[PDB]
């Protein structure tokens, strides 16, 4: 046979490049996944991740309370935190023994897979009682925030999209939903509506609290080939198109 | 300038009336919210509220167990209440140390925003094992209960719609889903189906147990300009159309 | 005051006492403890020192 | 340039030797620290360290009770240990459920920095009620124990001073204070008295219970360049004077 890395008959090298290309492109086909992650960052350094992975479209919707830190199998000041919630829902509505709950998120990062169409992204960032914009009567139920998403890039390739917002002020108390649609550069969609209804049931969800962004990078992002952007603006992910 | 409240050049007064009219009408546009609330009333006077707010259509679906009272950070007779559930699911199925759980709802109020089309409202009031009508094989999956909804009215304007039913008997043990569609007096809808799928992800949810109907009125209904009907048949809400 | 003495202590409430001993070991020497958190919320975020107007500022140490 | 390690123009080597010499000498200047450590060794192998670091003079003073083992966040037989204290303060004074408390120190090591003047060291080793010598009326308030301190040595240099005494008998129940003065080979001291008063406030204290002498060596002594002498008579510390 020819010697490796010297001719157009390195079929191991061609197949390696095809295998990676086929992953990148399959994910972009309508048979592929589109995925979203919400990361909620807490003052103790831990991070709640919620991920949804589904065909055609995907999203996540959480209450104010659901986004608060919950430490499984440890103390959570449960009763005092019920009272903190009452005061967050309406000023002076509760009788808590603290000014600021450390279970409140300090920041949110939303990441989508590179199979999303950025122009389809919509976010409903509500107040603590799940109202998008002060009162329901004046609320558009979403804002299309695609323009704000940064490309997460590795080796020149877009591996995902990131929108990051801090919640550093006492009044930053939110409920949150986000949604994106998988790329569809075709004009195909009539005939497939029941399949999209089935995708609503088929969407897989994951949620977990990791103890540190390091741990998120090491045990969540990296093992799964997920895109990420860390606090130091470092991009993670795996470039696949036309690559060995 | 002209003197306030004496001429057609009171533009502060015209803009105030327009601002309120525009809220009422925006909520009725297809760009607006439609919202639903389920209130479950407990014997200790507390009230669980579940609210969903979304574009195009909205609903809530809860199990028998999910509607039972849960007091965050306090004792809930957790083990005995598992046994009460077994006896509610099948006669004599559990080994509880009580005849009637005080965590069972005594009543349900369903309220919709005035942007719902009443004729689209559907309810699945199931038995304790989540069957609409005795056995699945004979169950229509919903009843269209719009005719029973009362108008909640302030200053002559419909501010919401209410259906209220007590559960005062021992055998009143229910699961519950409800759904309504936003007003659509146009013939527009083709082209918008993926947007409605995104609205399923974008819908915001809120749930909380308030200690008293007084507290619900003061800290939930009123601060948010929500419609309500209290036990004394008093209507709450804010009239907006053509009003200062 | 010591490092430990300046950490938050909530009288009559839970203070993650055991985990906070382990956090202290890791603060004293990298990787010295086996805590279940990255950042203790009992650590001060800031210090203000105030003196009365009867101090001589040039003597402050 | 000249080649490393072959001429009097290795200025990197001269500066390295100066940097170390300047540390050794600065510590001996009156601008330097003098430091003391009390190690209390427990039967479970753990060791309480108390350290004080201050200018001009330094010391530590602890009660009998303060020197007993305290395991943070674990059980400490608190009530029984109050009763053990009553019996230690006066024979048969308490009603404990044990003959010997394992929280009692088995030994004490006192170490001073090499900037102390050994002839200034004073110790008040009291009985369990904090009396130096049986009764206050006959007590000199200290003994000058410098003659008993061994030099801790590395590479020929004194890196600290150690006095070690076991408390292996049931009646070895002590309170303890120790004090040393920083070297002052000059005749300077008038003018500086308020500065010494400020040094009483400025002295920094550290205390911690380590689980093993190994851990003390690895995570306390060594990382901080502190002198130590272990149970096997091994000296630890860093020689600095005229050394690279
Ligand atoms: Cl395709
Ligand atoms: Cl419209
Ligand atoms: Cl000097």
């Amino acid at each position: 046979a020819d010697v490796a890395g010297t001719s157009n008959r390195d079929f191991r090298g061609r197949e390696q490049r095809l295998f990676n290309s086929e992953q990148y492109n399959y994910n972009n086909s309508l048979n592929g996944e589109v995925s979203v992650w919400v990361y909620a960052y807490y003052s103790d350094g831990s991070v709640l991740v919620i991920n949804k992975n589904s065909q055609y479209k995907v999203g996540i919707s959480e209450t104010f309370k659901a986004l608060k830190e919950y430490r499984e199998g440890q103390h959570n000041d449960s009763y005092d935190e019920y009272e903190v919630n009452q005061s967050i829902y309406y000023p002076n509505g509760g009788d808590a023994r603290k000014f600021h709950s450390n279970a409140k998120p300090r920041a949110i990062q939303i990441i989508f897979s590179p199979s999303v169409n950025v122009r389809t992204i919509k976010m409903a960032k509500g107040n603590a009682v799940s109202v998008p914009d002060e009162y329901l009567q004046r609320s558009h139920p979403w804002e299309a925030t695609g323009i704000k998403y940064r490309k997460i890039k590795r080796d020149g390739e877009i591996v995902g999209y990131s929108h990051y917002f801090e919640l550093p002020h006492e009044y930053n108390s939110i409920s949150l939903a986000v949604s994106g649609v998988h790329k569809n550069p075709s004009s195909y969609n009539v005939h497939n509506v029941m399949d999209v209804f089935q995708s609503c049931d088929l969407a897989l969800r994951f949620c977990n609290r990791y103890w540190a962004e390091l741990e998120l990078v090491n045990h969540y992002i990296s093992p799964n080939a997920y895109p990420y952007l860390d606090i130091n603006n470092h991009s993670y992910g795996v470039a696949l198109s036309n690559r060995q």
